[PDB]
DNA sequence: TGCACAGGATGTATATATCTGACACGTGCCTGGAGACTAGGGAGTAATCCCCTTGGCGGTTAAAACGCGGGGGACAGCGCGTACGTGCGTTTAAGCGGTGCTAGAGCTGTCTACGACCAATTGAGCGGCCTCGGCACCGGGATTCTCCAGGGCG
């Protein structure tokens, strides 16, 4: 992951990003730093609680 | 003449009177033993609330666990020599017996500052709160820093 996110900051790497559920979780400080467009969630009845 | 002896002239442990030191016994003045009054500090209870558990499925991650190569560092063997161990004679100085002192250690009245004990005020310090600027974590990039392969050199 620090190797994903070494190509990460300054420039467009990606024009999406494919991210799991629990790993936003513990890098979530990471996560929060850059700005989003569309973050979309799939079968939603986890999040529910 | 060469020799044994009878008694004095010195030693020497032996037995007796004598000199410290420590245990043993008989007192009387600062201690304990005990009796009564006060009272606040300790034993006991009625909520309480508050963080701390109960029991176990799964999914996933970061940390714990195992496995091999070998490199260098622990470690055994062994020779050296000088640095203390051991043994003499020669000296300086403490141990100890005894002395003349004193100046500071040590027990006792005076009173007098001066701190123990107790009402009245409050304000400075403690419970409660709610923010934002310093702090937490990480990318970007430059910088240093060690690892490995010649090769010019033995």
């Amino acid at each position: 992951r620090k190797e994903k996110r070494k190509g990460w900051n300054k420039p467009d790497a990606f024009h999406v990003c494919i991210v799991s559920y629990q790993l936003v979780v513990q890098d979530q400080h990471s996560f929060k730093r850059k700005r989003w467009q569309y973050m979309v969630l799939d079968e939603a009845h986890n999040i529910k609680n």
